[PDB]
């Protein structure tokens, strides 16, 4: 009862297909965190292999640049086997959710965390919710957030909104996210570019 | 430089045009708060009069039922004349924002707050952000939230998401909200019904 629908293959958007950004922010490595959002085996299994492959190749490219440039890396991941109390109203849309087993909860090996990277717990749509993401960013002097991962219109977008709300400038990497469908993905970008982030492609980040 | 686009008249959705709810929550007055979200003069002036009139008539109907049934009423409102620091990244999409003058910041008279109603400050998209909404709901023993107001896809939706995330069951009143366009409004409902709320009409609440 995952609540996650059948996902049909679609192309990741190119720079030419992105909506116009209304903001004018510019990414500075020294100010930034890369949020690798919910790239757990359980959340990537629903993706068709072509989409999975495109997503993980770009996120990996992105992560390597970030490490080379001194961008702080952060992963969010659900603990798995949430208690009823922990699960709360996620139950109603998404069932009991993934198990606390390596097969479900592991970050996929192509994005394997390194010793210096932050490991944050995901409870709800926003990566900041009941995590110490905000506190860590403040204590690290980092006020920009680069987002990649899944699902574009759900946790990725809501995390973007929350960062924005905390006066943290977000950069949503349009082809290093994936979603339930092309339309969901496109609408997440449209929302971001006009309401809370700079929408960019992986190449655009790498310059 | 409000950032608010020209809004063209459109009909509020009827029960038959609503997306299917995936949740099964049921509103109990004793558990609930009615959030009258950003119904300030400044935010309603961009609406064409037909849309304004439909919105305020349904919100008023809703508020009267809520009072008759013992539902706690709460208003959110921006202080106006935000400092640069207070305004933060809202500046980039929405300019300096409304003034701290009655002409901008007042709740519209058709929804005039009463002495028992909560007055909460709005800073960002989510009504909970830097307000004491959550704290008050917890201390009042209320764990359901009925939302009306503007703009459907921005603060109304993000507030709905935040309530949901705090295991507070939301009820989004589809024809007691308004938005930048019909498509924005419809997509907010689609999002809500499948991700964070029961979507209902004013009549459906009044039974
Ligand atoms: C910016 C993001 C915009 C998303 C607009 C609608 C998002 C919710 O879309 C929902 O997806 C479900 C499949 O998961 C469908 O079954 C629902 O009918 C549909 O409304
Ligand atoms: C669930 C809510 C879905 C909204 C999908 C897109 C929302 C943002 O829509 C934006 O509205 C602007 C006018 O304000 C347009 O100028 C932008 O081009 C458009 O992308
Ligand atoms: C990958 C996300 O997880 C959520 C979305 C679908 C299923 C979930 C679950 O089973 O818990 C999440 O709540 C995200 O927030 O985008
Ligand atoms: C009515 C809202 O205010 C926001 C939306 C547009 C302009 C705003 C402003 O000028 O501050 C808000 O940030 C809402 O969150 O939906």
């Amino acid at each position: 009862m995952s609540g996650i629908p059948e996902i049909t293959a679609y192309p990741l958007p190119t720079a030419q297909q992105l909506p116009a950004n209304l903001a004018r922010w510019s990414l500075e490595p020294r100010r930034a965190v890369l949020l690798v959002h919910a790239m757990q085996r359980y959340f990537l299994r629903p993706l068709p292999e072509s989409l999975r492959a495109g997503l993980v190749a770009n996120a990996a490219r992105l992560r390597r640049w970030c490490v080379e440039q001194g961008v702080q890396i952060a992963y969010t991941a659900q603990p798995g086997s949430m208690t009823e109390e922990q699960r709360g109203l996620l139950k109603d849309f998404w069932g009991p959710g993934m198990r606390a087993s390596p097969a479900d909860r592991e970050v996929v090996e192509e994005l394997a965390p390194g010793p210096d990277d932050w490991l944050l717990t995901k409870w709800r749509y926003s990566a900041f919710f009941h995590s110490d993401l905000l506190q860590r960013m403040r204590a690290a002097g980092r006020d920009q957030l680069v987002l990649c991962g899944v699902y574009a219109h759900v946790g990725v977008l809501i995390s973007t909104v929350d960062a924005y709300s905390n006066d943290i400038q977000p950069f949503l990497v349009a082809d290093a996210i994936a979603d339930f469908s092309e339309a969901h993905h496109r609408m997440a970008l449209e929302y971001a570019a006009s309401r809370c982030a700079m929408v960019v492609t992986t190449d655009e980040v790498l310059e």
